């Protein structure tokens, strides 16, 4: 299932818990210095025709050591299987002035698995 | 104060009801009637820069409630811009649960803007 | 309907021609209008849209190199033209910058632009 | 290093020429003959020589003489050279829609192409 410790293709660590009511809660680490709170939602009653499980979550990149004045949201689906994975697309929006709002948002794609790259 | 807590309306008649807590959290509901209401959660920067920049945030809605399930989730990533005409400018990703064969068509992308009045 | 001069919300200027079975050509520049700010674009559109009231799908690219400047990057816009009532072109875009592999995660910006034949 | 034939993992093939002027022109076959479409776009014809990749983008409108999906895809990305050359992209697919359905007009995704079939 979704609950557990996941790693993306860059070594970041996604420690998540999926609650019964549809919640996602946890920590995202890019040690404690580099660790941040997360929260999100997931479809707690997915289709039964082979489709994956829809979900999303948010990290604001502030903690007690640093603040980058930004937030990433990941939107994706869990795909169960021999090598379970969470395939996401993400949007990183930074706090900008109006003048710089056109370049406020980065987009990318993260694949999470249970194994950490070397 | 952060200025985010309250009711927000988008360009299509949707209604976003949120509370911004002291620990950086966003919680609330997103709706159109009970059949159209859904839970949300997210994060925001509680210590934004003081150089005129907006306030980074993000939130997620999974499209299941007690009355229906679209096997889908939307994440909104963006920033709060205070002032007379406060607004929250976002970009969103809607991922549907799909089979892998159909995964290429799993994610819709768009943008929404929210205001305090309709 | 697509052939013409369009402007986005930030005042960029898009001069485009739609050819017989689907080509888009033209140029893209800044509202300042200096030549150092002008770039080539190319793209495609649907030359036989539906007859049910739906818009016309299209897209194009600009690489941000010209004779004066090189940002080592490129934007693509994807959208639809919808006619009558004041023609509009509603788009989403992607800007990719050349990066080392180590920085590829930060290579791409996303946004949206709406163009009208009015400034 | 861009000119030639590129493949994805979905059975798509495209043949492109990277012109000395920055143009990209070619054909995109969505299914390995009634499935071929024109492609055109642009790329950075003087990239850096510091390890960075080469920026590029292209479009395909899904109409040909035999069929028409009333839609178009744009890919934005970069070429990475070397023994193991790649084109790494993000893409957007927009369909023609009525305004009532415009909220659902655009799909987003990513695709990587290689020189090895």
């Amino acid at each position: 299932g979704i609950t557990g410790t996941w790693y993306n293709q860059l070594g970041a660590t996604f420690i998540v818990t999926a609650g019964a009511d549809g919640a996602l809660t946890g920590t995202y680490e890019s040690n404690a210095e580099s660790r941040y709170v997360l929260t999100g939602r997931y479809d707690s009653a997915p289709a039964t025709d082979g489709s994956g499980t829809a979900l999303g979550w948010t990290v604001a990149w502030k903690n007690n050591y640093r603040n980058a004045h930004s937030a990433t949201t990941w939107s994706g689906q869990y795909v169960g299987g021999a090598e379970a994975r969470i395939n996401t697309q993400w949007l990183l929006t930074s706090g900008t002035t109006e003048a710089n709002a056109w370049k406020s948002t980065l987009v990318g794609h993260d694949t999470f698995t249970k194994v950490k790259p070397s």
